[PDB]
C-alpha cells in the first residue's frame, strides 16, 4: 500500500423525500368586529404555508408546495343575542381584491363555496386546488409575482354589523404534498393593522407653537384626539408597545427642518417609540434613518444629526414643521428593528403577546 | 365541475381605414385576455383561470386589387416582449413562426397554436404584474407599406376555451385614459407668482404658448367633454406649498380636478388633492383649504401658495376617479364621458 | 421540424476566483440558471421562446494544491427568488438542499442538476414585472466551508442539454444596471454648509470621515471603471432640492447623478440632476443654469442659489445608466464604453 | 395515518480546527434529538414521537496525509450513559460497539443501528427528566492525539425517521448559557458592609483581584455584549437582608440583573428578584426595594441590606428571561444577544 | 379516549374555547396567550363559542 | 493532429491551464483574460491542473490547404491554415512549472 | 480519488513512417 498527498472525503450528495402531510392551525383570530361597517373585511389572509404554525414549521423545509384540500372553520364568539351576520368564502386567486365592501358581499358569494350566516352561526369550507404547484415562500429576490407562492386567499366580510362583542377565528385543516427539499429562514413578521375600525392615528403639525406636534395620536373619529398611552395604544393595535417598537410607515410624511441659516427636508418613513421624560415614560413620533447615527430615530429638531461636506456632525436645527396625517384600520405599518431590518415572527410575538 | 368549454366568435377590432396609417404603424397590436371579446369576456369574467383551445384571427380587407401595399400580421407567443416601435417592428414580427405578409386586397385567416398552459383570466390587482400568467401573447397586424386607396380593416376572432375556477368580477376596476392628440401638452405653472393664472391645468400646442384649458380645447384633447365633476388621479404627484401667518404646509398635488368659477357658468381645471377634513378631492386653492390642528378644530389659515411647473404629454396616463378617489368603472366612464366607439380597447 | 430543437454544448458558466480571499461561508459561485449565462446557448436561445433543461451537469474546476488544507460545499437550490444567508450558516443551510456535497479544494467535481421538465422563458421579461421563478429553473452554489489557507483558482464550467421551443428574435432589447465594485466606502452628497463651493457635488467618503472629490481615478475605484463627460445615472431615490431665487421658489427632485465639464471643459465632475422641461434632457440643478417656463410659455433662469439634501449611497444602491432623456443604454453600448474589468458571470 | 416517513441529510457540526483541541477532548459529544438537525428538527417540532429508521455519521478532515495523528469515533446507545471526561473516555467510546479510530487525513461515514423503539421527540417539561425516553444515544468524535497541523472537520448527518403524533413546539422553551472563558468567575461580595460595591456582580479572573463588571468584560466572559435590560435567572439563589426602623426582611435573590447608572450612560449588574409590588424583577436595593404592609399599601421602608457571597464558574448555566420572568427562547435570544454562529449548541 | 366537553353559560354568554388532547404527558402548553393555536395544532382539537 | 502539452511539476503547484482548437484561421481570440472562455466555447476544451499533462487530437476538417501563405494578392488566411492551437494560462502556476 | 505527489506526463515514443 502506497500513501497519497491525500485522500478525499467520499463524495455523497445529500438527497431527501418529499412528503404528503395533513394538520390543522388557527389560521386568524379576532376580537370584537362590531365597531367594523358592512363590507368591511374583518379576515382576509393570503394562504401560504407561513400563516399556520406547524405547516410553516414543516413547508419551511421544502421549496415547493402542492394544496390538496383546505378546509375552513370560521367560528365566531359573540353569543346569540347579537344580531347581524357574515359572508365567509375563498377567492383562488391570490392577486384579486374585492370590491369595497359595500358591494363586495355578492363577489364573494359568486366565489364557489361561500356562505352567508349570522354572526352565532358557523360556516365550514371545503376548498381544493388540484394539479398545481406552488413555492412555499415569496420571492426574496425579482418581483412579488403573488400567484407563484399563492393558492388565493380566504375572506370574512360584516354583512350586518354586529350589535355586541362577536370576536372571530378561523381555523385551516389542510393536507399538502410538499417536494424539493431546502431549509429557509425563520419567517420575517408581516404587516400591522388595527383591530378596531372606529379610530385613527393621526400627525398634526399645524400649531408649530405646540408641545406635541410631531407625535402620533389616537381620534376616536367622533372627537378630539388623545395622546397614545400605551394603554390605548393597545386598544388601536391588539398589543402593547415598547420601548424599541418602530414601524414602517405606508406612505412616507414629509417633515422640514430648520434654523437661521440652515434648511433640510427629511422624509419621515417610520413611527419609533422614544422615551419621553427622563427614561420613566414612552411616546411615538415620526422618525426616520439617521446617516449620523445609523438607525432610525424620530425628528426631533434639536436631536436630529446630519453630516456636512467637511464630514463633521453637526445638530444645527431648531425648529421644525410636520405635515399633517392621518392612519386608518386600513393601514398596514411593517414592523422593523431600528435599521429598518424586519424583524423575525417569533421575536415579535415575544416581545408582542397579543391581548 | 364548475369548468366549461365555450366556442365562440368576435369581433376584435372594429372597421378602420388603413390608408391613413403610416408604414411602420401597427392597425391591431393587442395582448390576447378575455376581456377583449365581448361574448368570450361577458363569460370568463366568472371564471379565474382560463385555457385556450383554439384561436384563429380573421384579418378581412374589403378593397379591390388597385389598391397597392401590403400588411404583415403574426403572433409573438410572450405576454412579456414587446415589438420595436419603428418600422423595424415589421422584420422582428416576421421572425416569428406565425407570419403573413398578403397585398392589402388579400383578406386572410390565421391560426395560432398556443401553449396549452392554464392562464388566470385578469391581470393582478395584488403584488406585482407579473404579465405572463394572464396572457399568452399579443396579436399584431402592422403596415408594411401604406394602402395606396382607401382600404377598410377590420379583424375577428374565431376562439375556443376552457375555463376553469368560479369567481365573479366587474368589466373594470379603473381606467386609463390619454391625449387623442399628440401636437400639444397639458402644463401646471406657478413660476410667475403674483399670476392668478397658477396652479389651473392648461394647453400648450408644444410650439405656441400655452392658454386656459376650456371645454372646447379639453375635446379636443382628451376625445371628450369635461364637466362639473371631471376627476382625474395624475401619474406623478406635484408639489405644492402653503403659507399663512405662524403657518406653513406641503401638499401633493395627486389629483388635476375640475371646479366651477363665476357663479358657475364657465368651469376651470386645477391642481387638486385629497382633503382630510372634508375627505374629498378640492383643488388646493390656499384661502379654500382646510386642515386640522392639534386640538382637532378646522382652520383655513393659508393665504399664500407656491405650484410646482409640470408637463404632461400624450404619454400620460389619467385615471378617473370620483371625488372621495374611488376610481370609476370603464363602463361607467364610457357612459359618463362618451368618446368615439372604437373596439379594441 | 423547426419551432422546435434539441441542442448541446458546453460553456463557461464562471471564470477564476481565488477562494484564498473569501470569508468562511461565502459563495465563490452563486449563479442562477438563464441561458445568456453561456455564450453560445444564450445566442441560440435568443432565437427563441421557451426552454427545457433536459441536462445541466456542472464541472467544478477546483484547482488549489493537493496540500492545501479546507474544502468546500456546493449545491444547486431549486428556486430562482430564494437568497442564501450571509454568514457561515449558509453551508449547512446549502447541504440540506438536495444533491448538496463537499470535497477538497484540489478536487474538481462534475455535479449533475435534476432539472424539473418544465419549459421556463428564455429571458428576462422586457414587459411587465420581474418574476425571476418564470426563467430561472434555480441558482448552483459554491461556498467555501473552510477558507484555503493559500491560493485557489477556481472555475465552473456547464454541460448543457436542452430543447428550444416557439420561435422569435428578441432585440435583444437589454439594459445595465451598476452598483458598487468595493464596499469599504460610500459617496454622498451634501446640503450644508449653504455657503460651500461643492454643495449638491457628488463625493466620496471613505471609512475615513473626510469626503473628497472623484479624480476620477477616485470614481474608477468604486465603480470599477472609468468616467466620461457623457456619464449619466439614474438614482434609487430622488434627491429634494430646492431652488430659489428673487421672489421665486421651486421644489426639484434629483433623479439622477450626471457627469458635467468643470471650468473650461478640461475637467469633469459630478453633480446632482433632473429632467429639464425646457432643455428636453438631464441637467445638473444649479441654480443659475436650470431653466424654467412661466405662464406666458417664456424660458427663464431666475434661480440664485439652493439647497440639496444630504444623501449617501452605498454598495447596496443600484444605479442605471442612461443617456441624457434617460434613454437605457443597450448592455454591449455600455460594456463598451464602460468597460470594467472582464469576468464572468457579469 | 397523520405519521409520515422523512429521508434528509443536516450539517451536524459546523467546520472547526481539530488542532486546537487537546488530546482525549471531544470535537463532539451530541446526544441525538432531533433539533440538531436543521431539516430534521423543523419538521419534527410538528411530531411527538420518532423512530430512527437510519443514522449515518459523515465526519470530513479536509487535510493531507502530512497531519499527524487521529480521531476516534462511535455511538454510545444509551442517553443516560457518560462517557469519562479525561483522555480515558476514548478507551471507553472504543468498548462500544461502533468505533473507528482513523488518521486526521482520513475522512469516514459512520451507520449507526438504532433501536427500532420509538423516541418521544423533545424532553420532557414537566415531572421528571427520564432522559432515555426522548434520545437514543450520543455520538462522538473525540481527539485521540492532536493533529499536527491545521486540520478542519465537520459532521454531517444521514438521516431517515418515521414522525408519529401530531402537535407543535417552538425551537425553545428557554436557552441556558454559560461562560466563554474558564479562567474568570463572577462574584458577589457583601463583606465590606460599608462598600458600595455589595451586591453588585463582578468579574476576577481566578488568581487576580475582582473589579467591576463592564461591558467589555461581559463579552470576553458570556460572548456577547449585555444591554438595559439583561436578565438571568441564577442557578442557585443567593440569601439577602434587608432592615430599616422597626423592619426587616429576607429576600433571595434569584436573578442577575442589570440596571443603568450615573443617568444612563453606563450599566451595572446587581442581584436581583421579583417585586411583588412591581410584578418585575428589580436590582434589591434597599432604598429602591417596595413591600406591601397587611393593609396592602406599599413601603419603601429599608435602609440597610446584607448581602451573602457567591461565585460562579464556567460551570454554572443562566437563563435568560425577561423581567416579569418569561424565560426568553433561544431563537429570540440569539437574535438580541448574538454570539458567533458555530452549530452543534 | 372519547371527552365530552358541555359549558353550563347559556346562550347570552360571548367568547369562546379552545379543547383538544396532547398526546404527550410531559408537554405544558404556551402560557395561554399563545396557547390557543399550539393546541389547535394538536389533531382533533376544536374550537368552539 | 495530437497536441501533447507537458507540464512537468508536483501536484504542489497550483492552478491551471486552458487548451483548445479553433477551426478558423481568421477567427482572432479576444486578447484579455476573456480569451479563456471564448476558446472554452470551441468544441475540444480541456482545463487541467498544471501538475496534469495531456494529449488533445483534433479533427480538422479535411480540405488541402496550401502549405505556405500567398506572396502575390491578397492575404486570404483560411487557404493555408485551418486554424491555431492555444493554450491559455487560466490561473497562473503557484511554482515553477515547466 | 487519492492525490498523488505526481502524475507523469503519457509516454509516447514518437513514430514516423518511410516514404518513396
Ligand atoms: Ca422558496
Ligand atoms: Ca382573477
Ligand atoms: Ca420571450
Ligand atoms: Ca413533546
Ligand atoms: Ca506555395
Amino acid at each position: 500500500s502506497v500513501a497519497p498527498v491525500a485522500k478525499a472525503n467520499a463524495l455523497r450528495t445529500t438527497s431527501s423525500n418529499s412528503i404528503l402531510l395533513k394538520g390543522c392551525d388557527r389560521i386568524v383570530t379576532v376580537v370584537d368586529a362590531s365597531t367594523y361597517d358592512a363590507g368591511s373585511a374583518i379576515v382576509s389572509i393570503p394562504i401560504t404555508p407561513d400563516i399556520a404554525y406547524r405547516l410553516g414549521s414543516t413547508a419551511r423545509t421544502f421549496q415547493r408546495i402542492k394544496y390538496r384540500s383546505l378546509k375552513f372553520r370560521v367560528n365566531a364568539q359573540c353569543a346569540t343575542t347579537t344580531a347581524g351576520g357574515y359572508v365567509a368564502g375563498f377567492v383562488k386567486d391570490a392577486a384579486d381584491v374585492l370590491p369595497t365592501g359595500t358591494a363586495s358581499i355578492p363577489y364573494l358569494m359568486s366565489n364557489t363555496g361561500s356562505f352567508t350566516q349570522p354572526w352565532w352561526k358557523s360556516t365550514v369550507h371545503n376548498v381544493k386546488i388540484p394539479q398545481k404547484l406552488f413555492y412555499t415562500e415569496a420571492p426574496t429576490r425579482g418581483a412579488d409575482a403573488v400567484r407563484e407562492y399563492c393558492p388565493g386567499q380566504f375572506h370574512v366580510l360584516v354583512d350586518s354589523k354586529p350589535s355586541q362583542i362577536c370576536p372571530v377565528t378561523v381555523d385551516l385543516e389542510w393536507v399538502v404534498e410538499l417536494h424539493d427539499a431546502t431549509f429557509r429562514k425563520e419567517s420575517d413578521q408581516t404587516a400591522i393593522s388595527a383591530i378596531v375600525a372606529d379610530h385613527t392615528l393621526n400627525v398634526y403639525g399645524l400649531p408649530a407653537t405646540s408641545n406635541r406636534v410631531g407625535h402620533i395620536l389616537i381620534s376616536p373619529i367622533g372627537q378630539t384626539p388623545k395622546d397614545l398611552t400605551p394603554t390605548r395604544f393597545a386598544t388601536f393595535f391588539g398589543f402593547l408597545p415598547d420601548d424599541k417598537f418602530c414601524v414602517r410607515i405606508p406612505t412616507p410624511v414629509d417633515v422640514v427642518l430648520t434654523g437661521d441659516n440652515v434648511y433640510q427636508s427629511v422624509e419621515a418613513t417610520h413611527i419609533r417609540a422614544y422615551l419621553v421624560n427622563g427614561g420613566l415614560g414612552i411616546d411615538f413620533h415620526l422618525a426616520a434613518y439617521n446617516d449620523t447615527t445609523h438607525t432610525i430615530q424620530p425628528i426631533i429638531p434639536t436631536l436630529w444629526n446630519v453630516y456636512d461636506v467637511t464630514g463633521a456632525v453637526t445638530a444645527p436645527f431648531t425648529s421644525a414643521i410636520y405635515d399633517n396625517h392621518v392612519w386608518t384600520h386600513k393601514d398596514k405599518f411593517v414592523p422593523v428593528s431600528f435599521q429598518d431590518e424586519p424583524i423575525p415572527g417569533t421575536v415579535f410575538d415575544y416581545l408582542y403577546p397579543r391581548s
